């Protein structure tokens, strides 16, 4: 068995202290191993994010404008919970694909079929008008020439919606399929527990201060080095069992769910981290169903 | 005569302290009153930005990339007033017109003729590679679409060229001609003496650090700003006679070019930095052939 011990997990990419040489081989390799994983995936981090605005004060009263929405069956957890709390949220999905039925019917939450476009970032910021805006995106066209197409488009959705925060999907392109230096939102790069075996993918969160924007190019070095500390991630740390943890999983992607999972506020009062976490993890399998 | 004393000029738009309802009638008033005023107008505003980069250290050994650069008469003056004090720089003026003739015949300036476009912004930056760049845009297409697609592409050359610092062309468009709201690099916005009478342009200086580009978002509101205090800079502050301003002209113009000519670096040393700046201002009128 893989033993070890940790203190904390890895929560952003500037932690990850050590990188790996990429091996090919690993995408034959098993990427999932729990059913509805990319829903937990997303959950997780959303609620994280979430919870963060939350403890500043800009979640109350917003309107969460999440692009690339659907199926969303997770979002509906989401909702619930902050609805549940007595934050008051107006929710926006937008996608040309459709939305899980379970989103339907809540006065708060507005479905939207339709694949946006600079034009329409107009005129749903000009219909929001004044609210302010928290935005999510997980959009997905893929060729490196996709990945930056959908980049430039997350970075117009900040530019014309101009929110108070967002969280945005971000993975590098790959070294060997470089194409051109870009630019993205500057931001903290959250790592996430529970994305497949060997995905170089993070969010990116970021908190609009001022009426300033701040960006940062991104080279093929940047690239090399992406690739090199999420490979060293995924083959080596998340396949951890991490012995002094407590818990009823002691696998890494557990021990990190632990740690974004005691940020989240709850109605119930509990005499223990543990208990608090074990409960919101038992609440969230139970909803997506999984075992 | 409009008489008043005063400590220091406004050398930057957040200094200036008031302002003043724009009058239309203003813009069929005498817009200048000197023979190459506006070649004087850039070369004081150039000549104060590339002093300070050589302050800072960024100037030797650069490239300077000077996109609108046609005629650029007194881009030879800038030329030779660095090349004789020792600073190694390479000029690279590009512009689909031609330069004066002045200009061609030095081994140290490359001339283009070529309109840039985003392709062309792509060669050149492999091209220079890998030397550092520092960007002189002054293009000029106007329409308020004019002026965003100017920006638009000023933007792009930061992007793609990645410079160490630039001097930018900035007009914010007029609030009764808002299209929409847009982003500008975020710099000092260094205010113009011998500027139009009633010109509401700046230039904005950046200096790169980092690999982080940071923008500023203009709205509207910020526009009618804009008009307001240029328009008191341009129809009051411009009007006034220094008179505690011991020097052989005492209009506002000459206060404010006074202060631009100090921080510029000469071989020649003299007792005061009156006699300096007399000397720079004489040397400078005498090359445009000012009288
Ligand atoms: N321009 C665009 N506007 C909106 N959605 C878009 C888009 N381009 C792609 N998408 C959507 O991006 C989605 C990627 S999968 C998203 C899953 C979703 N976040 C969930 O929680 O289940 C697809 O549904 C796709 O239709
Ligand atoms: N894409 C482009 N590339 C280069 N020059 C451009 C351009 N679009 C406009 N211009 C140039 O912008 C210039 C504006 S006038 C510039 C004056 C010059 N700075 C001097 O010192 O005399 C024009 O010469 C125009 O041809
Ligand atoms: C995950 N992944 C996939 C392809 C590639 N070239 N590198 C990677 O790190
Ligand atoms: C200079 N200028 C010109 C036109 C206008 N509407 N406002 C101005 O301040």
């Amino acid at each position: 068995m893989d033993v070890v011990s940790l203190d904390k997990p890895f929560m952003y990419f500037e932690e990850i202290d050590n990188e790996l040489d990429y091996e090919p081989e690993s995408a034959n390799e098993v990427a999932k191993k729990l059913p509805y994983q990319g829903q937990l995936k997303l959950l997780l981090g959303e609620l994280f994010f979430l919870s963060k605005l939350q403890r500043h004060g800009i979640l109350d009263g917003a309107t969460v404008v999440y692009i690339g929405s659907a199926p969303g069956t997770h979002i509906r957890y989401l909702r619930d919970h902050f609805y549940n709390l007595g934050v008051i949220i107006k929710w926006m999905l937008i996608d040309g694909r459709h939305h899980d039925p379970i989103l339907n019917g809540l006065r708060d939450v507005t479905l939207v079929t339709r694949f946006v476009d600079e034009e329409y970032l107009r005129s749903i910021k000009k219909q929001l008008h004044p609210s302010k805006i928290i935005l999510i995106s997980d959009v997905r066209s893929p060729s490196t020439a996709d990945l930056l197409s959908n980049y430039a488009l997350q970075n117009v959705m900040i530019s014309i919606l101009n929110p108070v925060a967002s969280s945005l999907k971000w993975r590098c392109p790959f070294p060997d399929q470089w194409i051109k230096d870009f630019y993205i939102p500057h931001g903290n790069k959250m790592l996430q527990p529970f994305a497949p075996s060997y995905s170089a993918e993070m969010r990116l969160l970021s908190i609009y201060t001022g009426e300033n924007m701040r960006l940062t190019r991104v080279t093929k070095s940047d690239a090399v080095n992406y690739e090199k500390k999420m490979y060293y991630l995924n083959k080596i740390v998340r396949n951890k069992v991490v012995v002094n943890f407590d818990y009823p999983n002691q696998e890494y992607d557990y021990f990190h769910m632990y740690f974004m999972l005691r940020t989240v506020y709850c109605n119930k009062t509990f005499p223990t981290t543990k208990a608090k976490v074990l409960f919101l993890q038992q609440s969230i399998f139970r909803f997506l169903n999984i075992p």
